[PDB]
């Protein structure tokens, strides 16, 4: 099972946020920390994308391209799947310093985006996703998010693509007809979902970045960049996701 053995073995450890948890739990102090965890992230992400099966037959531009478009999607599913594995998903578990219960979604002022995070984290208990399904659909998120006018060389990128849907594909034939296409059906209902709440964090996020020197909010310089250069191709539709349905 090579394609697997690969999955598993570069997948990313555990991520602390550094937050201060004796701090209040005010806007700025998890935002803040918010923030840092994702530049933390950012790091690991880069890694693990460049160590996936095919992605160095990327055009160099094309592979910084799809991580600085996808980045939000893979951490919020990821962080779905540890906040679904260490508290059953009615907490958010974005690091195990930084734990969000009710009073912190209110309290950082995105409550309802948590409870779409929620919603997300509790779909791989419904579903029973397994760990190959889980690191299969993480990768496809990588693959999920392009510029409407393509890529450098968008013919190795949607073969690329096209090569990650087939393993997927294995992974529930493995596992088990009519079943299989019941699996396929629900699992790319599921990737498709991650897309519209990662947008809606991209516009969080990219308010917050223009209002953060008046709500005392710190961005680290990776996330700066990518929230004010990348981020607002997305807001403005010039990088689109590409969906299942
Ligand atoms: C990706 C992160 C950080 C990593 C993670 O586990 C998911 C989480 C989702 C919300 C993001 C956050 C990074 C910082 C952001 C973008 C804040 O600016 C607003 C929303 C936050």
């Amino acid at each position: 099972p090579i394609f697997l053995n690969v999955l598993e073995a570069i997948e990313p450890g555990v991520v602390c946020a550094g937050h201060d948890n004796n701090q209040p739990d005010s806007f700025a102090a998890l935002h803040s920390s918010l923030n840092e965890l994702g530049e933390r992230q950012l790091v690991h992400v880069v890694k693990w994308a460049k160590a996936l099966p095919g992605f160095r037959n990327l055009h160099v531009d094309d592979q910084m391209a799809v991580i600085q478009y996808s980045w939000m999607g893979l951490m919020v599913f990821a962080m779905g799947w540890r906040s679904f594995t260490n508290v059953n998903s009615r907490m958010l578990y974005f690091a195990p310093d930084l734990v969000f219960n009710e009073y912190r979604m209110h309290k950082s002022r995105m409550y309802s985006q948590c409870v779409r995070m929620r919603h997300l984290s509790q779909e791989f208990g419904w579903l029973q996703i397994t760990p190959q399904e889980f690191l299969c659909m993480k990768a496809l998120l990588l693959f999920s998010i392009i510029p409407v006018d393509g890529l450098k060389n968008q013919k190795f990128f949607d073969e690329l693509r096209m090569n990650y849907i087939k393993e997927l594909d294995r992974i529930i034939a493995c596992k088990r007809p009519t079943s299989c296409s019941r699996r396929f059906y629900q699992l790319t209902k599921l990737l498709d979902s991650v897309q519209p709440i990662a947008r809606e964090l991209y516009q969080f996020t990219f308010d917050l970045l223009i209002k953060s020197h008046m709500v005392s909010v710190d961005f680290p310089e990776m996330m700066a960049e990518i929230i004010s250069v990348q981020v607002p191709k997305i807001l403005s539709g010039k990088v689109k996701p590409i969906y299942f349905h």
